[PDB]
């Protein structure tokens, strides 16, 4: 439809962590039906970021997930109008981020307007001390609630010198028009920073995602 | 630098469920009486589509009556000032976080506030504007990592009865080294004294007093 | 059926991290003064391998001084009595839940208590016995679904400084229809007044008073 | 080793929900390497259960999960000594259960001693009103913490007449001897009540579970 095998992405994120503001812009491309995407991100304000870049990366579109034909695709159906999402990310040490993304479509380019805010990260914690390595792969659980789509996922950051730092995501996705609602399902994800410069002013980010129905029977 | 009568000026920028807004306010308070009041005007995003009550505690613990026997982290922090960060986790999964950077210009406190909220259910009391007021509360304050924490069980009274619970966790950070208090309490009571129909204009009042709980 | 001096008898059975134990206790209290005390003996599973403090608030809100202007859900509930259920969620992921079924025999309250806790980290303050005492607290009470709820931000003082936070959520259920109170508070202060080396024997005291917060 | 392709199971659970005590016994069999098991459960005390049987079912052994050779199997290694687990199950309406299981091995029979306790379930909620249909399939996230094994999972109960009732599990698994510790990994699960009589005094329960490493790259 309005969706093509190769799509472009443009974004601006504005935000703050522990009261310190920053802004990031990004350009990328993705393959909606392969569930793969990548982009280049540049910090424009507030650099160099004094916190772990990893907390931001999942804020940078479930349109980029490979949906089998037997699972309703809330996201691909929502276009050209698009959809928005809201997310809380609650870290096990009391750090908490919340983010929004309003996703629109211009030609073959998705446009993100993102807001990201985080508070209560301990000064000596892995986020403020930049001790994170990457997010582990994950499996998001998606279900309908109040006529919109919810997605929850147990996330974990691998830490420098071993161990994990846990975060629970609760996302609400809201199509901008009426679409068919899916049954309970899953999306496996794996997000990776493929490259970055020393202070993360420049980051090349990649994600691979595939929908499924879990173990049979 | 702390006078019995002080002025207040603030600007809040924020968003609730992705919907941006901005509010400015002017007020006065009596730091030693633990009382303050202000007038707030919505400047952008009005008429606000969510319960104004969720915003009100974001609109300064310097306005709390501290007894002599309890260290006052807040009054000590001036003229440099202090900042706070707050999570406000509601029982239905709605969640707000806010920050306030507080500085002092003459006899006027200046607030720069950011407020963000997500995951409020469309049929919940916040988006449906079914709140009446916050109940009075007692905040529990304790030192952690060289800064001051304050946690409080909050409750909104609901139209036609019952309550809607919210857990506050605040971190307060003096901009200079100050003496740190022992575990203590602050009783609060915040009230919208008047407002126009869609809350474009709101007169807000708070009264707060520190104590050490049961002997 | 409520006398100025009342007796108490209890048995608690429980487990912490899969390790079972049992404790019995005898005491006396003054319902109208909001004071009580008791002596507790570990009968099984001793010496307890976890901080005794996590148990103590499980060991009756009838022992709270209620002003005339606040409905007393608890004193009304007798002679039939009431039960409570409680979750106690600690900041490091440790979590306890407890129940108490309270009946009255003559001038003696009888408690049947179940206490269970899991997920306490081996190097955390509970398994390492690094707690000193609970701080005083203010519980917030409100009606929900025709029964009484009580939530409280609790904190344990830690050996060598700092605090370890726990969130209590309690549901109280009268065994007969009683008049329901308006939103209110109960201040608390619980203290182990004495104990032997491994807490096989503990003398415990609590003082509690209801109020309506800042006017 | 001490583990065979076909193993037996015996259990006793004692517990309480909202202060009301009950007890359940069970006999079953499982295939550790196929990640499949089934059992028959009988309520012995406190019947007929006045709450949704579904809240109990996951308390009724990760030995019954198919582990690939490239993922360390904490559970199979822990025998013959065995291991224990502790679990909190936090429901979105404030209901909360916690359970323990001490698992030992006698011959070719696992023996469970289970404790289950739940409180704060609303009188008009799906648990006390018995409005649950089944658990959805799930993906548990497993990671090492403090030299033992953690497993967290986003769970959901399908509800009578549509929608879902969410529960977050946090489990700690503790081998009774030193074993090799795994890297971060996943276990897909699907638990099902295959049959039951009217008041659930008798229940035939089945689970299928398989370990994996999530999306590649």
């Amino acid at each position: 439809s309005v969706i093509k095998p190769d799509m472009k992405i443009k974004l601006r994120m504005e935000g703050a962590v522990n009261g310190h503001p920053f802004a990031i812009e990004g350009v990328g491309l993705g393959k909606p039906f392969e569930g793969k995407q990548s982009m280049d991100l540049k910090v424009k304000e507030g650099g160099p970021l004094p916190f772990a870049y990893d907390i931001l990366t999942t804020a940078f579109n479930r349109v980029f997930a490979k949906y089998p034909e037997n699972i309703v695709d809330y996201f691909k159906q929502s276009f050209p109008e698009g959809y928005s999402w809201e997310r809380s990310m609650s870290y096990e040490d009391g750090g908490i981020c919340i983010a929004t993304n309003d996703i629109t479509l211009d030609g073959d380019c998705y446009i993100y307007e993102i807001r990201f805010d985080g508070v209560n990260f301990p000064a000596n914690g892995p986020v403020m001390q930049k001790r994170t390595v990457k997010w582990e792969p994950s499996t998001e659980k998606l279900y309908v609630r109040d006529g919109v789509l919810k997605g929850d996922v147990n996330m974990a950051l691998s830490l420098e010198g071993g161990g994990h730092y846990r975060c629970d995501f609760k996302t609400t996705y809201k199509a901008k028009k009426v679409v068919q609602l899916p049954d309970y399902h899953f999306v496996d994800h794996h997000i990776e920073i493929k490259s970055h410069d020393k202070d993360y002013s420049n980051v090349n980010l990649h994600e691979h995602a595939e929908a499924h129905s879990g173990l049979p029977r």
